[PDB]
């Protein structure tokens, strides 16, 4: 019931802090710090644990992977990518963890990897039809889409759909906007697009799609523009946390409720985190 942001970028410094956000109290309290300093890293939990994917220190962009046990409150290192990714999706389906796209540092990857906690090994799977680092990844009916992104030359509104069952990507609709650094969350059977950048400006606008029209929609924007967002679901909300807006990285944090089809403010994060990786556990 709480919300991990997990690492990022505070304007200054790639961060190794991680913090842990209690709805009931509304506060964010720090909790163990990554080994190793994380910036658009990939979040995600499985059987109790978060797990931290790829991300960059600073000087490089990381194969490293390392999970985190909140009763011992203590980070340790699993088994590595066979890719450096930062600026990777990750997300969680049939007890692996998926990381998509992402950047090694010289190019934008389509290659998709998947973990197997009980091999503890990641394996190759089928790759993106499009190269996306800064994407965002959520899973809805056992399907993992792949929002948005950067191909290296262009930011994406396009959309793709991973069916483990044919190891295989299709299109879905695209984006109504291009977003790169777009946060997304899966609420009440629709995907969630929160933010991003469209290579001309940071985005407050957001988009909802629904797979059985095939189709996407503009809800509420967020309060302020957020690219390298994280984005979560607690509670029937989803919560944008942290991010960049075109100006400064934010520590802020917004709650939006579908109920009322509004954003508000909850309280900030201690630290400005851009490309944070959010979790919820």
């Amino acid at each position: 019931g709480l919300i991990y942001a997990v690492g990022g970028y505070d304007g200054n410094t790639h961060l190794n802090s991680v913090e842990a956000y209690d709805p009931e109290r509304n506060e964010w309290s720090l909790v163990a710090p990554l080994s190793t300093r994380r910036s658009g890293v990939g979040v995600a939990v499985l059987n109790g644990l978060i797990y931290a994917v790829g991300g960059y220190d600073g000087n490089t962009h990381l194969n490293s992977v390392e999970a985190y046990d909140p009763h011992h409150n203590e980070w340790s290192l699993v088994a590595p990518l066979s890719t450096r990714r930062s600026g990777v999706g990750v997300a969680v389906l049939n007890g692996l963890i998926y990381a998509v796209g992402g950047y090694d540092g010289n190019t934008h990857l389509n290659s998709v990897e998947a973990y197997d906690p009980e091999r503890n090994e990641w394996s190759l799977v089928a790759p993106l039809s499009t190269r996306r680092s800064g994407v965002g990844v959520a899973v809805l009916n056992g399907l993992i889409y792949a929002v948005g992104g950067y191909d290296g030359n262009t930011h994406l509104n396009s959309v793709e759909a991973y069916d483990p069952h044919h190891n295989e990507w299709s299109l879905v609709a695209p984006l109504s906007t291009r977003r790169s650094g777009v946060g997304v969350a899966v609420l009440n059977g629709l995907i969630y697009a929160v933010g991003g950048y469209d290579g001309n400006t940071h985005l407050n606008s957001v988009e909802a799609y629904d797979p059985e029209r095939n189709e996407w929609s503009l809800v509420a924007p967020l309060s302020t523009r957020r690219s390298g967002v994280g984005v979560a679901v607690l509670n029937g909300l989803i919560y944008a946390v942290g991010g960049y807006d075109g100006n400064t990285h934010l520590n802020s944090v917004e709650a939006y409720d579908p109920h009322h089809n509004e954003w508000s403010l909850v309280a900030p994060l201690s630290t400005r985190r851009s490309g944070v990786g959010v979790a919820v556990l």
